[PDB]
């Protein structure tokens, strides 16, 4: 059940690095199709007559590259920066925001130089210290989810624990974290799940792991002393969403009772599309109830970039207040991040 990818490029210089001459070895062992690629982001020859073909193949195609845009993004109100270990996702999640966010590659991309992405991490920490900088390893991919296959993250999460100043996040909708749980952490990270209404995760969430699987790795990671969050995102107004969202919080209380819960944080994100969304998710998803009916929402303009359609204030707020009040019933002490 864990990704294993069908089809593999690799850049010429990923092979100088530890990690790319792991791979390399690892996959051609497994007798998995190889290929050559100048770019990682700039993969030709991915299979598929049609659209959803090669966007269906990309999600099966791992691509090993170096990273060479050291800047780091912004990542608020999550954290500070994105620390970039990976790009992509194997999971098809109707409504993933991804899809249209710019430059993003359906294909999953791993980057090879740790030494130049920690020192740079590194030289954020000291920049801003003594205040704290987070990192957010799962800005533009399921970082945990990809991880079995390089341990990027286990070498982050232990990188960052050795900082005094840094701290990590990120937040999966995968359960294979056992090669995580014996992590040097020393406390300085937050291992975040993606959580839902059975609606949502039912018929927007293909290609993931259950609410079970999720709730089980939850109790994995928080035995092995990670500090434990959750994020309630997409929260979508679908038929029984009171009452859907209601049940969530009173199963996720139900499967986490006994634990200690005093540290817990929740994260909130109501549901949100893009312009080009539409065209886009019914090319790939065509049998989707997914709603992007933009004349029933706000949009929001964008700064530099396209903006995005959220729901209006009035629906937003009554989200907020909601799920603030189900927080409040299930989960006294449990501090609710933001909403956004
Ligand atoms: C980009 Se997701 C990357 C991390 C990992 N692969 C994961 O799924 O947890 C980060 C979060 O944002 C949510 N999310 C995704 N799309 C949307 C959206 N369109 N509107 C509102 N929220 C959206 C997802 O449910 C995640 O909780
Ligand atoms: S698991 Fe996360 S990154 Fe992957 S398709 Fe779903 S929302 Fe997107």
């Amino acid at each position: 059940k864990p990704f294993v990818p069908k089809l593999v490029y690799f850049e010429p210089e990923a092979l100088s690095y530890p990690l790319g001459k792991e791979l390399y070895e690892k996959f051609t062992q497994m007798g998995i199709k190889i290929r050559e690629t100048t770019s990682h982001n700039q993969v030709r020859g991915i299979p598929g007559e049609t659209e959803l073909a090669r966007y269906r193949n990309a999600k099966s195609t791992l691509v090993v590259g170096v990273r060479r845009t050291l800047k780091f993004d912004s990542s608020k109100p999550s954290a500070e920066y994105a620390i970039p270990l990976a790009t992509g996702c194997m999971g098809h999640c109707h409504y993933c925001y991804l899809q249209t966010t710019l430059g993003s590659k359906p294909y999953i991309r791993v980057y090879v130089n740790l030494d130049d992405i920690f020192a740079q991490a590194q030289k954020y920490i000291n920049e801003r210290a003594p205040e704290i900088t987070r990192f957010e390893a799962a800005a533009t991919s399921d970082i945990v989810g990809i991880d079995h296959l390089t341990h990027s993250l286990k070498k982050a999460i232990e990188f960052i624990g050795a900082t005094d100043y840094g701290r990590l996040r990120f937040v999966t909708k995968y359960e294979h974290v056992d090669h995580l749980l014996d992590a040097r952490h020393n406390g300085k990270t937050r291992f975040r799940f993606s959580i839902n209404s059975r609606y949502v995760i039912n018929h927007f969430e293909p290609g993931t792991s259950s609410f079970d699987g999720r709730l089980a790795a939850a109790r994995k990671v928080a035995g092995a002393g990670y500090k434990l969050g959750f994020v309630v995102a997409p929260i979508y107004r679908h038929e029984g969403w009171e009452r859907g969202y209601f049940e969530l919080f009173q199963e996720l209380a139900r499967q986490l009772e006994g634990m200690d819960l005093s540290d817990l944080t929740f994260e909130l994100i109501q549901h949100r599309f893009t312009k080009p969304a539409k065209r886009v998710i019914e090319q790939r998803y065509p049998k989707t109830r997914l709603d992007l009916d933009e004349t029933k929402r706000k949009y929001k303009w964008g700064r530099y970039g396209i903006g995005k359609y959220v729901y209006r204030d009035e629906e937003a707020k009554e989200l907020e207040d909601t799920m603030r009040r189900y927080i409040e019933q299930f989960f006294p002490g449990a501090y609710v991040q933001y909403f956004t």
